[PDB]
């Protein structure tokens, strides 16, 4: 996250991180059992994390569980990053409390010009590299189709929207891949892609939660 805070330990408790052996990704806690993540996040050997501020330390609260099974979304393209979504699911589940909870499927799209929250643990700079022990936040808003478009004509797609700020200075970045923006309590996107970060007139792009809502219910249901 480039020009955001800091956003107090266990704040954002839905939020995990991905660890191949180091932090590579982030997702989101749905149900005691399940992450949604980006499917360009996908590896072999996952291990969630879960009730993490400071990667680098145990603290008390985490709760460390290997993936038994990723499901990329089928019609999953890396090329365009159409359909950039996949499920995780946990060896067991998770304990719920107050620094470990399950963030909300939403039932309807969000709105241009809501505030949602994006977090992570990616580089916190535009230019140059820096990565950030604790959970970082921004708040921003999403942007308007038509602004979307104008920023990467020809590349967006009905299953993707844009969210930040075009003169630049805040976004995400890489690392955040993967992890939450949450928009009136409800997960509404996915960190997807974008032309770097946080440079003037390329902001984040993210994947549209909420027309994966059928898929995300019918795989947990079966899996
Ligand atoms: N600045 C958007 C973004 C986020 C993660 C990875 C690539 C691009
Ligand atoms: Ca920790």
């Amino acid at each position: 996250i480039v020009g955001g805070y800091t956003c107090g330990a266990n704040t954002v408790p839905y939020q995990v991180s991905l660890n191949s052996g180091y932090h590579f990704c982030g997702g989101s806690l749905i149900n005691s059992q399940w992450v949604v993540s980006a499917a360009h996040c996908y590896k072999s050997g996952i291990q969630v994390r879960l009730g993490e501020d400071n990667i680098n330390v145990v603290e008390g609260n985490e709760q460390f569980i290997s993936a038994s099974k990723s499901i990329v979304h089928p019609s999953y393209n890396s090329n365009t990053l159409n359909n950039d979504i996949m499920l995780i699911k946990l060896k067991s589940a998770a304990s719920l409390n107050s620094r470990v909870a399950s963030i909300s499927l939403p039932t309807s799209c969000a709105s241009a010009g809501t505030q949602c929250l994006i977090s992570g643990w990616g580089n916190t700079k535009s230019s140059g590299t820096s990565y950030p022990d604790v959970l970082k936040c921004l708040k921003a808003p999403i942007l308007s189709d038509s602004s979307c478009k104008s920023a990467y004509p020809g590349q967006i797609t009905s299953n993707m929207f844009c969210a930040g700020y075009l003169e630049g200075g805040k976004d995400s970045c890489q690392g955040d891949s993967g992890g939450p923006v949450v928009c009136s309590g409800k997960l509404q996107g996915i960190v997807s892609w974008g032309s770097g970060c946080a440079q003037k007139n390329k902001p984040g792009v993210y994947t549209k939660v909420c027309n994966y809502v059928s898929w995300i219910k019918q795989t947990i249901a079966s899996n």
